[PDB]
């Protein structure tokens, strides 16, 4: 690991969580559409 940019960052867009429960970068939340 380096930088993956193959992760969602902060701030943005994040598709419904529960179907896949990973996407926002590291320790970031699926909430409100939103990676934080």
């Amino acid at each position: 690991d380096e930088t993956p940019d193959e992760c969602v960052t902060r701030g943005n867009f994040c598709a419904t969580p529960e179907v896949h429960g990973d996407w926002c970068c590291g320790s970031l939340k699926c909430v409100s559409n939103s990676c934080r």
